[PDB]
Protein backbone atom coordinates (compact mmCIF):
# COMPACT_ATOMS: atom_id res chain seq x y z
CA UNK A 1 0.00 0.00 0.00
CA UNK A 2 1.20 3.21 -0.81
CA UNK A 3 0.15 5.21 2.58
CA UNK A 4 2.15 2.72 4.46
CA UNK A 5 4.95 3.22 2.16
CA UNK A 6 4.48 6.95 2.28
CA UNK A 7 4.64 7.28 6.05
CA UNK A 8 7.76 4.74 6.34
CA UNK A 9 9.98 7.37 4.42
CA UNK A 10 8.50 10.55 6.20
CA UNK A 11 9.58 8.55 9.97
CA UNK A 12 13.29 7.02 7.91
CA UNK A 13 13.48 11.17 6.89
CA UNK A 14 13.24 12.50 10.77
CA UNK A 15 14.66 9.02 12.47
CA UNK A 16 11.48 8.49 14.36
CA UNK A 17 11.93 5.64 16.33
CA UNK A 18 11.43 4.37 19.25
CA UNK A 19 13.47 2.63 22.04
CA UNK A 20 13.23 -0.36 19.96
CA UNK A 21 15.10 1.73 16.68
CA UNK A 22 11.59 1.14 14.64
CA UNK A 23 9.16 3.43 13.14
CA UNK A 24 5.24 4.00 13.77
CA UNK A 25 3.78 1.01 12.36
CA UNK A 26 0.42 2.23 10.61
CA UNK A 27 -2.93 0.05 12.45
CA UNK A 28 -5.54 1.95 10.79
CA UNK A 29 -6.13 4.88 8.61
CA UNK A 30 -10.52 5.31 9.64
CA UNK A 31 -10.96 8.57 7.19
CA UNK A 32 -14.53 10.05 7.49
CA UNK A 33 -16.15 11.11 4.26
CA UNK A 34 -18.62 13.66 5.55
CA UNK A 35 -16.57 16.01 8.21
CA UNK A 36 -13.51 14.68 6.29
CA UNK A 37 -11.64 14.30 9.76
CA UNK A 38 -8.77 11.31 8.91
CA UNK A 39 -8.06 9.02 12.20
CA UNK A 40 -4.67 7.45 11.63
CA UNK A 41 -3.67 4.77 14.31
CA UNK A 42 0.16 4.22 14.76
CA UNK A 43 1.62 1.36 17.81
CA UNK A 44 4.80 2.74 18.31
CA UNK A 45 7.76 2.35 21.45
CA UNK A 46 7.60 6.47 20.94
CA UNK A 47 5.84 8.30 24.01
CA UNK A 48 2.85 10.45 23.75
CA UNK A 49 5.33 13.94 24.53
CA UNK A 50 7.91 13.22 21.90
CA UNK A 51 4.78 12.67 19.36
CA UNK A 52 3.38 16.20 20.48
CA UNK A 53 6.63 17.65 20.00
CA UNK A 54 6.53 16.51 16.56
CA UNK A 55 2.97 17.86 15.35
CA UNK A 56 4.67 20.86 13.12
CA UNK A 57 6.75 18.31 11.38
CA UNK A 58 4.55 16.14 11.44
CA UNK A 59 1.97 18.71 9.66
CA UNK A 60 4.60 19.49 7.23
CA UNK A 61 5.59 15.77 6.17
CA UNK A 62 2.08 14.43 5.87
CA UNK A 63 0.84 16.72 4.92
CA UNK A 64 -2.43 17.52 7.31
CA UNK A 65 -3.62 19.98 9.77
CA UNK A 66 -3.31 18.04 13.10
CA UNK A 67 -6.33 18.05 15.40
CA UNK A 68 -5.04 16.24 18.30
CA UNK A 69 -2.60 12.89 19.44
CA UNK A 70 -3.91 11.20 22.37
CA UNK A 71 -2.66 7.36 23.44
CA UNK A 72 -4.80 4.45 22.58
CA UNK A 73 -5.86 1.32 24.41
CA UNK A 74 -1.99 0.29 25.56
CA UNK A 75 1.18 3.01 26.07
CA UNK A 76 1.88 1.67 22.79
CA UNK A 77 -0.52 2.88 20.41
CA UNK A 78 -1.05 6.09 19.75
CA UNK A 79 -4.52 8.24 17.51
CA UNK A 80 -4.15 10.95 15.62
CA UNK A 81 -7.10 13.44 14.67
CA UNK A 82 -6.42 15.08 11.18
CA UNK A 83 -7.96 16.68 8.12
CA UNK A 84 -5.81 16.61 4.81
CA UNK A 85 -4.22 19.31 2.99
CA UNK A 86 -6.83 18.87 0.45
CA UNK A 87 -10.15 19.31 2.87
CA UNK A 88 -9.93 23.09 2.21
CA UNK A 89 -12.29 25.43 4.39
CA UNK A 90 -12.08 28.70 5.43
CA UNK A 91 -10.74 29.54 9.04
CA UNK A 92 -13.12 32.55 8.54
CA UNK A 93 -15.61 34.11 6.34
CA UNK A 94 -17.96 36.97 7.13
CA UNK A 95 -21.32 37.16 6.10
CA UNK A 96 -21.99 38.98 2.30
CA UNK A 97 -25.74 39.96 1.30
CA UNK A 98 -24.90 38.38 -2.27
CA UNK A 99 -25.43 34.82 -0.91
CA UNK A 100 -28.73 35.47 -0.19
CA UNK A 101 -30.65 32.81 -2.19
CA UNK A 102 -32.80 33.81 -5.09
CA UNK A 103 -35.57 30.65 -4.39
CA UNK A 104 -38.01 32.23 -1.23
CA UNK A 105 -37.17 30.02 1.89
CA UNK A 106 -33.71 28.65 0.68
CA UNK A 107 -30.96 29.81 3.53
CA UNK A 108 -27.03 29.55 3.14
CA UNK A 109 -25.17 28.82 6.98
CA UNK A 110 -21.72 28.67 5.65
CA UNK A 111 -19.09 27.20 3.44
CA UNK A 112 -18.04 23.54 2.86
CA UNK A 113 -15.82 21.40 1.28
CA UNK A 114 -17.30 21.25 -2.17
CA UNK A 115 -19.38 24.16 -1.86
CA UNK A 116 -22.02 26.17 0.60
CA UNK A 117 -24.41 24.84 2.90
CA UNK A 118 -28.44 25.32 2.28
CA UNK A 119 -31.38 24.70 3.87
CA UNK A 120 -34.76 24.63 2.40
CA UNK A 121 -36.89 25.46 4.89
CA UNK A 122 -39.99 24.29 1.90
CA UNK A 123 -37.77 20.42 2.65
CA UNK A 124 -36.29 20.46 5.75
CA UNK A 125 -38.70 23.78 8.10
CA UNK A 126 -36.80 23.25 11.01
CA UNK A 127 -33.08 24.19 12.69
CA UNK A 128 -31.63 22.97 16.21
CA UNK A 129 -28.31 24.99 16.16
CA UNK A 130 -26.10 24.15 19.50
CA UNK A 131 -22.88 25.04 21.34
CA UNK A 132 -20.92 26.15 24.19
CA UNK A 133 -21.27 30.49 24.81
CA UNK A 134 -19.09 32.29 22.56
CA UNK A 135 -19.11 28.98 19.86
CA UNK A 136 -21.49 31.51 17.39
CA UNK A 137 -24.72 29.97 17.87
CA UNK A 138 -26.25 32.70 17.51
CA UNK A 139 -24.45 34.42 15.26
CA UNK A 140 -26.39 31.88 12.71
CA UNK A 141 -30.00 32.11 13.79
CA UNK A 142 -29.23 35.93 13.22
CA UNK A 143 -27.93 35.19 9.65
CA UNK A 144 -30.90 32.83 8.49
CA UNK A 145 -33.50 35.38 10.54
CA UNK A 146 -31.53 38.31 8.01
CA UNK A 147 -31.90 36.45 4.98
CA UNK A 148 -35.63 35.46 5.50
CA UNK A 149 -36.22 39.29 6.41
CA UNK A 150 -34.35 40.03 3.08
CA UNK A 151 -36.99 37.55 1.58
CA UNK A 152 -39.79 39.44 3.38
CA UNK A 153 -40.77 37.30 6.30
CA UNK A 154 -42.73 37.54 9.50
CA UNK A 155 -39.96 37.66 12.71
CA UNK A 156 -41.35 36.55 15.85
CA UNK A 157 -37.67 36.52 18.06
CA UNK A 158 -37.82 34.60 22.41
CA UNK A 159 -35.09 36.03 24.33
CA UNK A 160 -36.59 35.62 28.36
CA UNK A 161 -33.37 37.35 29.10
CA UNK A 162 -34.62 40.61 29.08
CA UNK A 163 -34.76 40.80 25.37
CA UNK A 164 -31.09 42.06 24.80
CA UNK A 165 -30.40 39.24 22.55
CA UNK A 166 -32.61 41.26 20.73
CA UNK A 167 -32.23 44.64 20.62
CA UNK A 168 -34.32 47.49 19.64
CA UNK A 169 -33.50 47.07 15.88
CA UNK A 170 -34.47 43.82 16.00
CA UNK A 171 -37.83 45.04 17.57
CA UNK A 172 -38.02 47.37 14.51
CA UNK A 173 -38.12 43.91 12.44
CA UNK A 174 -40.75 42.06 14.26
CA UNK A 175 -42.14 40.81 17.61
CA UNK A 176 -39.52 40.35 20.80
CA UNK A 177 -40.61 37.68 23.47
CA UNK A 178 -39.54 38.50 27.00
CA UNK A 179 -41.94 36.44 29.46
CA UNK A 180 -43.59 32.93 29.80
CA UNK A 181 -47.10 34.81 29.38
CA UNK A 182 -46.04 36.94 25.98
CA UNK A 183 -44.81 32.92 24.71
CA UNK A 184 -47.89 31.67 25.62
CA UNK A 185 -50.01 34.26 24.06
CA UNK A 186 -47.06 33.76 20.89
CA UNK A 187 -47.38 29.72 20.94
CA UNK A 188 -51.20 29.38 21.08
CA UNK A 189 -51.49 32.02 17.89
CA UNK A 190 -48.77 30.04 16.01
CA UNK A 191 -51.07 26.58 16.59
CA UNK A 192 -53.94 28.63 15.45
CA UNK A 193 -52.19 29.96 12.21
CA UNK A 194 -50.62 27.06 11.55
CA UNK A 195 -54.14 24.75 11.41
CA UNK A 196 -55.88 27.85 9.74
CA UNK A 197 -52.91 27.35 6.68
CA UNK A 198 -53.41 23.91 7.00
CA UNK A 199 -57.37 23.51 5.90
CA UNK A 200 -56.27 26.32 3.46
CA UNK A 201 -54.53 23.89 1.95
CA UNK A 202 -56.82 21.01 2.05
CA UNK A 203 -59.55 23.06 1.14
CA UNK A 204 -57.65 24.53 -1.84
CA UNK A 205 -55.94 21.26 -3.26
CA UNK A 206 -52.50 23.01 -2.82
CA UNK A 207 -49.61 20.99 -1.47
CA UNK A 208 -47.50 24.07 0.14
CA UNK A 209 -48.02 27.74 1.24
CA UNK A 210 -46.76 28.60 -2.62
CA UNK A 211 -48.91 26.82 -4.45
CA UNK A 212 -51.90 28.38 -2.32
CA UNK A 213 -50.50 31.84 -3.26
CA UNK A 214 -50.40 31.33 -6.80
CA UNK A 215 -54.24 30.94 -6.16
CA UNK A 216 -55.66 33.68 -4.48
CA UNK A 217 -53.99 37.28 -5.65
CA UNK A 218 -54.41 39.93 -2.09
CA UNK A 219 -55.01 36.70 0.82
CA UNK A 220 -51.44 35.78 0.16
CA UNK A 221 -49.86 34.12 2.95
CA UNK A 222 -45.93 35.45 3.98
CA UNK A 223 -43.46 33.22 5.65
CA UNK A 224 -43.43 32.95 9.51
CA UNK A 225 -39.80 32.71 10.93
CA UNK A 226 -39.96 31.82 14.83
CA UNK A 227 -36.11 32.40 16.29
CA UNK A 228 -35.49 30.36 19.82
CA UNK A 229 -32.28 31.52 21.48
CA UNK A 230 -32.20 29.46 24.41
CA UNK A 231 -34.73 26.18 24.15
CA UNK A 232 -34.30 25.70 27.96
CA UNK A 233 -36.10 29.22 28.69
CA UNK A 234 -39.77 27.16 27.17
CA UNK A 235 -38.39 23.88 28.20
CA UNK A 236 -36.64 23.59 31.55
CA UNK A 237 -39.57 23.48 33.97
CA UNK A 238 -37.63 23.27 36.92
CA UNK A 239 -37.72 26.21 39.88
CA UNK A 240 -40.44 28.16 38.52
CA UNK A 241 -44.23 28.79 39.77
CA UNK A 242 -46.88 26.77 40.47
CA UNK A 243 -48.97 28.95 37.50
CA UNK A 244 -45.84 29.51 35.14
CA UNK A 245 -45.32 25.44 35.26
CA UNK A 246 -48.84 25.44 33.59
CA UNK A 247 -48.08 27.75 31.55
CA UNK A 248 -44.43 26.32 30.42
CA UNK A 249 -46.59 23.02 29.47
CA UNK A 250 -48.95 24.34 27.42
CA UNK A 251 -45.88 26.00 25.50
CA UNK A 252 -44.15 22.74 24.85
CA UNK A 253 -47.59 21.36 24.00
CA UNK A 254 -47.40 23.94 21.45
CA UNK A 255 -44.07 23.71 20.09
CA UNK A 256 -44.42 20.06 19.61
CA UNK A 257 -47.53 20.46 17.26
CA UNK A 258 -45.64 23.20 15.56
CA UNK A 259 -42.83 21.56 15.01
CA UNK A 260 -44.86 18.36 13.78
CA UNK A 261 -47.73 19.90 11.36
CA UNK A 262 -45.73 22.65 9.86
CA UNK A 263 -43.64 21.50 6.88
CA UNK A 264 -46.45 22.82 4.19
CA UNK A 265 -47.29 25.52 6.23
CA UNK A 266 -43.80 27.72 6.25
CA UNK A 267 -43.90 28.44 9.81
CA UNK A 268 -40.38 27.80 10.97
CA UNK A 269 -38.67 27.41 13.96
CA UNK A 270 -34.64 28.52 14.73
CA UNK A 271 -33.86 27.38 17.84
CA UNK A 272 -30.54 27.67 19.45
CA UNK A 273 -29.10 24.92 22.39
CA UNK A 274 -26.28 25.77 25.12
CA UNK A 275 -26.92 22.70 27.21
CA UNK A 276 -27.74 19.64 25.27
CA UNK A 277 -30.48 17.76 27.76
CA UNK A 278 -32.44 15.25 26.90
CA UNK A 279 -35.23 17.17 29.41
CA UNK A 280 -34.54 20.21 26.54
CA UNK A 281 -33.77 18.53 23.27
CA UNK A 282 -36.79 15.80 23.55
CA UNK A 283 -37.57 12.90 21.44
CA UNK A 284 -40.70 15.44 19.79
CA UNK A 285 -38.22 18.29 19.16
CA UNK A 286 -35.77 15.48 18.08
CA UNK A 287 -37.93 13.36 15.44
CA UNK A 288 -40.09 16.58 14.27
CA UNK A 289 -36.62 19.28 14.16
CA UNK A 290 -34.92 18.07 10.78
CA UNK A 291 -30.97 20.47 10.67
CA UNK A 292 -29.21 20.09 13.21
CA UNK A 293 -25.95 22.31 13.39
CA UNK A 294 -23.36 21.51 16.57
CA UNK A 295 -20.25 23.23 17.54
CA UNK A 296 -17.21 21.44 19.38
CA UNK A 297 -18.76 19.59 22.24
CA UNK A 298 -15.96 18.18 24.80
CA UNK A 299 -18.35 15.41 25.73
CA UNK A 300 -19.60 12.47 24.14
CA UNK A 301 -23.09 12.64 25.53
CA UNK A 302 -24.41 15.97 24.31
CA UNK A 303 -23.12 15.16 20.74
CA UNK A 304 -25.28 11.91 20.61
CA UNK A 305 -28.22 14.29 22.21
CA UNK A 306 -27.61 16.74 19.70
CA UNK A 307 -26.05 14.68 16.28
CA UNK A 308 -26.84 11.38 17.67
CA UNK A 309 -23.53 10.61 16.84
CA UNK A 310 -19.81 11.44 18.97
CA UNK A 311 -18.89 14.00 15.90
CA UNK A 312 -18.95 16.98 17.53
CA UNK A 313 -15.71 16.07 19.59
CA UNK A 314 -13.68 15.71 17.09
CA UNK A 315 -14.35 19.06 16.07
CA UNK A 316 -11.42 21.19 14.91
CA UNK A 317 -10.75 24.31 17.55
CA UNK A 318 -11.75 27.39 15.02
CA UNK A 319 -14.56 30.00 15.69
CA UNK A 320 -17.20 29.54 14.00
CA UNK A 321 -16.21 25.77 12.85
CA UNK A 322 -19.68 23.49 12.94
CA UNK A 323 -21.22 20.55 12.18
CA UNK A 324 -24.06 20.07 10.13
CA UNK A 325 -26.50 16.89 9.99
CA UNK A 326 -29.72 16.41 7.62
CA UNK A 327 -31.26 13.63 7.78
CA UNK A 328 -28.41 10.25 8.26
CA UNK A 329 -25.56 12.33 6.65
CA UNK A 330 -23.21 14.76 8.97
CA UNK A 331 -20.82 16.92 7.31
CA UNK A 332 -18.13 20.23 8.67
CA UNK A 333 -18.69 23.55 7.73
CA UNK A 334 -17.77 27.03 8.57
CA UNK A 335 -20.35 29.16 9.73
CA UNK A 336 -20.84 32.83 8.22
CA UNK A 337 -19.58 35.67 10.70
CA UNK A 338 -22.98 37.63 10.91
CA UNK A 339 -22.38 40.93 12.44
CA UNK A 340 -25.13 42.48 14.39
CA UNK A 341 -23.53 45.73 13.96
CA UNK A 342 -21.96 45.73 10.39
CA UNK A 343 -24.75 43.66 8.68
CA UNK A 344 -28.12 44.07 10.05
CA UNK A 345 -29.88 47.06 8.68
CA UNK A 346 -33.66 47.05 9.48
CA UNK A 347 -34.61 49.97 7.18
CA UNK A 348 -33.47 48.14 4.84
CA UNK A 349 -36.37 45.33 5.52
CA UNK A 350 -38.71 47.98 6.06
CA UNK A 351 -38.66 49.33 2.46
CA UNK A 352 -39.67 45.83 1.60
CA UNK A 353 -43.42 45.44 0.83
N1 LIG B 1 -18.40 32.44 12.12
C1 LIG B 1 -17.58 33.01 13.00
N2 LIG B 1 -16.33 33.34 12.60
C2 LIG B 1 -15.51 33.93 13.48
N3 LIG B 1 -15.74 34.28 14.75
C3 LIG B 1 -17.00 33.96 15.11
C4 LIG B 1 -17.95 33.33 14.33
N4 LIG B 1 -19.14 33.17 15.03
C5 LIG B 1 -18.88 33.72 16.19
N5 LIG B 1 -17.62 34.23 16.31
C6 LIG B 1 -17.06 35.04 17.40
O1 LIG B 1 -17.54 34.55 18.64
C7 LIG B 1 -18.52 35.47 19.18
C8 LIG B 1 -19.67 34.70 19.77
O2 LIG B 1 -20.94 35.26 19.39
P1 LIG B 1 -22.36 34.55 19.73
O3 LIG B 1 -23.18 35.47 20.55
O4 LIG B 1 -23.07 34.26 18.40
O5 LIG B 1 -22.23 33.13 20.45
P2 LIG B 1 -23.06 32.33 21.55
O6 LIG B 1 -22.56 32.79 22.92
O7 LIG B 1 -22.81 30.88 21.39
O8 LIG B 1 -24.63 32.61 21.47
P3 LIG B 1 -25.71 33.42 22.34
O9 LIG B 1 -25.60 34.90 22.10
O10 LIG B 1 -27.10 32.86 21.93
O11 LIG B 1 -25.47 33.06 23.82
C9 LIG B 1 -18.82 36.45 18.05
O12 LIG B 1 -19.27 37.71 18.51
C10 LIG B 1 -17.47 36.51 17.33
O13 LIG B 1 -16.51 37.35 17.98
O1 LIG C 1 -48.44 37.48 19.34
C1 LIG C 1 -49.66 37.21 18.66
C2 LIG C 1 -50.07 38.36 17.76
O2 LIG C 1 -49.00 38.54 16.81
C3 LIG C 1 -49.19 39.64 15.90
O3 LIG C 1 -48.13 39.71 15.01
C4 LIG C 1 -50.48 39.45 15.10
O4 LIG C 1 -50.72 40.59 14.29
C5 LIG C 1 -51.67 39.23 16.03
O5 LIG C 1 -52.83 38.93 15.26
C6 LIG C 1 -51.38 38.11 17.03
O6 LIG C 1 -52.44 38.01 17.98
Amino acid sequence: DKRNAEYRLAFEQLNFVGADSKTPILKSFIEDKGTRIDEITFESMIPIETWKSYIPQLQTSLNISIISIEQGASKRIVIIKSMAGDAKIPKYLPWDDKYIEEQEGVVVVGQTFSGNIKIDLNKSPHILSAGETGSGKSVILRCILWQLLKQGAIAYMVDFKGGVEFGLEYEKVGQVITEVDAAEKLFKYLVDENAKRLKLLRESGSKNIGEYNKKFEGEELKRIIVVIDELAELMDKTGVDDETRAKLVRIEGYTSTLARLSRATGINLCIGVQRPDAKVITGQIKNNVPVRICGRFADSKASEIVLSNTKAKDLPEVKGRFLFKLGADTVQFQAFYFDDDKHFIPNKILKLR
